[PDB]
């Protein structure tokens, strides 16, 4: 059927028909909904069909369905896989596939911009120095002193399973976390086991509370390898506060590259293990989630007491208070810094006009409302207000198991 | 479907088991293929044959309720019933059915923060009810019962069920306490502008609208199917608070206030396939409510600006927070207002916290706990509260509140 979405602020209704190309599965059913579940739950013969897709709607994205190009990639792809159980994607087919997975990510806030993605073709990697090469050149490049441009650089795909490449950080840019003998913990909470992975690999840890971790690199299914990222291509902001003078001696700072690491890019039946993405920060990633959640760096109680708030009850809302305040502070030093960052205002603001257009050109755009609304002030942003369907379109970026759980040790 | 499901909790690495699932009675509008999460309202009268089958689920499962499941007392109510359906093609369920009935609708509601109450609810038979000024009279007792001088408990009133469809029971009222809403000429609005149709028909009906800010509407009654009729709820049963300010002496000069009760009063009760589709039910608020919603929607009372020019905010650039800022000191004033006033009120933090708690009992003692993330975390401050890493599993138990539509849209006129 045609399926409608309306926004309750606007009145806008949208008209969905881009979800009958989906096919991967949802996890919801008929009769449950797993809509906030974070992770729900190849052969010669199950990769044609795939290809064949994937090939078709891009001939159809450059207008030359049916084509003599198009019916010859056909029979290439079919005699690739028939000889070698697999086959190799075109340049503009890499380019394609990459920004249309950004373009699908239901998750991603960020999507007005999927198109405009600088595609770093790294499948002739064979080594881990090789990989530290490309994710090197990929930082130095999407940093680009502050004015951030959007990457992804993708490794050889998946063959046999036995000779994935895998960045094992989750994202290339992250800081270290260290348990203490009195049982605290040092630096960021989230990272304490990847942390003691580098220690065990022979990392010799600064043990401060913002080290930058050292990439840990596998390729071709071999033992992963530590690098340490030259310094002068991390880019760092201090935090500092515009009205409080006091809030530069918290000593905060992060990094200004968001960069996924973790993930698996499908393009046309392929995988991609190793394709670390990066774009530019939301500050509420940093001022919410990566310094007030309880279990991150949790600051709320530290800046409610330099703010001198009454911390006594619950209702006085001291934990709102000083939350605001801290996210003024990152948008602030960021801003301040000329390093490119996005309030959630804009960002919500932008991700309705792109849900427009995509309504409008497309036939819909797939969107998941428990991550697209933020984690502070949701009800004042547009995005609560829309409704959204969320549906998995293909090629996309998919979760895939730590590799440290995985990895059979030489 | 699998026998168990999982949901963690991302913070605290809680992992909790779902069975009750495998109970779920109707859709929620997703498919294997689409989630419909995040749609609000997603997707005449009962047969004997379908009546049979709703009623006995019902009554098998209020007989396990008080442990005699297969007793003599539970046959005998289904033959009781299943005779009544077969010679009336409805039946009539006991006073223990029904309040146990509606304690479950509430327990059963996904989209309800506040259910760690559910048992405890004081339920209002109004069943003999028959024109609407008994419905007026029925309402205010419960209006005033609930309030208690500020000191809120949670109510239901329930008419009599739907028969053939054309003499339902209403409330045209989405709630029971609502503030006007006038268009001007200009465009601008007075009042609510969440209730400016609403109110155009209190006027067509005969209602004289003093046109103020706060001013609340009337009842519009509607029994056994005929045309609804209006009446004034008596002012000193309308309890209400001022909204003032710790800090900020310059909030009470913005002329704020709220009233105490919200009482929902548009939608259906089913029970055992029975539809009360008259049956208000009120509690008591969660600050964000008011504080967020009711004041600081775009299309609502929409004070942010307002506030924030007195809080003398950089309102230039977005990105200094000035709405997120005022929001917060609006939510304070919520809070502190009831607090002195002494009228039950709870914040985000401590209702989300009571929730998980209740989840977790939920879990454990029943085998789940449906709920509704998009509408279980607050609009304001999310992350901050233990249930935005909360995974949660949404499907329909029965007995249960459903929406219905609104009655100015099918009543027959008269
Ligand atoms: C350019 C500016 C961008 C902004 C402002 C932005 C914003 C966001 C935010 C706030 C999230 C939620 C992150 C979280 O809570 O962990 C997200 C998720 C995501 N983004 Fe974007 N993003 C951007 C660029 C990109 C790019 C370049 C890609 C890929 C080519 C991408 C793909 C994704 C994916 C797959 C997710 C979901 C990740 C997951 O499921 O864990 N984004 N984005
Ligand atoms: C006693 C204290 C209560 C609290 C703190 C509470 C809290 C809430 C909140 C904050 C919402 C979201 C409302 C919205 O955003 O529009 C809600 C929804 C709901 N509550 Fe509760 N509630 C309470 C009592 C009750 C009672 C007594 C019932 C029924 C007997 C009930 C049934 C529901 C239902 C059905 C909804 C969904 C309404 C809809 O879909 O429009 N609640 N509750
Ligand atoms: C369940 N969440 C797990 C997580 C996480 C996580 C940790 C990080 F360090 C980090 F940089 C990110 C970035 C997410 C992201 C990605 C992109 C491309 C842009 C953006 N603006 N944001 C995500
Ligand atoms: C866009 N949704 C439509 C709506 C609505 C709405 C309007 C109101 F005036 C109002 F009081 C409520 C109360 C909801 C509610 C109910 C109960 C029992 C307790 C509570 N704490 N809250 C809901
Ligand atoms: C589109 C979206 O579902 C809609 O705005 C919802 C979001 N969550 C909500 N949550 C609550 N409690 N109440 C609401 O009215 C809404 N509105
Ligand atoms: C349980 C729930 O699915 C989980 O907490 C989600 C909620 N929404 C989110 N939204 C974003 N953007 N990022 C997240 O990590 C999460 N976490
Ligand atoms: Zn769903």
């Amino acid at each position: 059927r045609f399926l409608k979405v309306k926004n309750w602020e606007t009145e806008v209704v949208l008209t969905d028909t881009l979800h009958l190309k989906s096919t991967l599965e949802t996890g919801c059913t008929e009769y449950i909904c797993m809509g906030s579940i974070m992770h729900p739950s190849a052969t010669k013969d199950q990769l044609f069909p795939l290809a064949k897709e994937f090939i078709d709607q891009y001939y159809s994205s450059i207008k030359r369905f049916g084509s003599k190009a198009h019916m010859e990639r056909l029979e290439e792809v079919n005699k690739e896989i028939d000889t070698t159980s697999t086959y190799q994607l075109k340049d503009t087919e890499l380019i394609y596939g990459a920004k249309h997975a950004w373009r699908n990510a239901s998750r991603c806030v960020g999507r007005i911009q999927w198109s405009k993605l600088q595609v770093f073709d790294a499948r002739d990697c064979t080594t881990a120095h090789g990989m530290f090469n490309y994710i090197c050149n990929h930082v130095k490049y999407a940093t680009n002193k502050g004015n951030l441009r959007s990457a992804i650089t993708i490794f050889p795909q998946r063959t046999d399973g036995k000779h994935d490449f895998r960045v094992w950080n989750s994202q290339l840019i992250r800081y270290a976390g260290y348990k203490q003998p009195d049982g605290s913990t040092l630096g960021d909470p989230a990272n304490v086991q990847f942390t003691e992975i580098c220690i065990q690999q022979g990392w010799k840890p600064p043990r401060g509370r913002f080290d930058v971790l050292p990439l840990l690199l596998q390729a071709n299914g071999n033992d992963p390898e530590l690098f340490q990222i030259p310094p002068e291509l991390v880019l760092e902001v201090p935090i500092r506060h515009p009205k409080f003078e006091w809030f530069k001696d918290l000593g905060l700072k992060w990094y200004g590259l968001p960069a996924v690491s973790n993930m698996l890019l499908e393009i046309g039946g392929l995988e991609f293990s190793a394709c670390p993405f990066s774009g530019w920060y939301m500050g509420t990633e940093i001022g919410v989630r990566d310094y007030c959640d309880n279990s991150r760096y949790n600051i709320l109680e530290e800046v409610a007491k330099k703010m001198n708030l009454d911390m006594r009850k619950t209702s006085s809302l001291w934990k709102d208070q000083a939350l605001v305040e801290i996210n003024i502070a990152v948008l602030y030093s960021f801003q301040s810094d000329k390093v490119t960052i996005v309030d959630h205002h804009s960002a919500t603001e932008s991700f309705i006009k792109h849900m427009e257009n995509e309504y409008r050109c497309r036939g819909g755009c797939p969107a998941d409302w428990v991550w697209i609304v933020p984690p502070m002030s949701g009800s004042i942003t547009p995005v609560f207000h829309q409704e959204m369907l969320n549906y998995r379109l293909t090629p996309s970026f998919e979760y895939q198991p730590d590799p440290w759980n995985t990895h059979v040790w030489k």
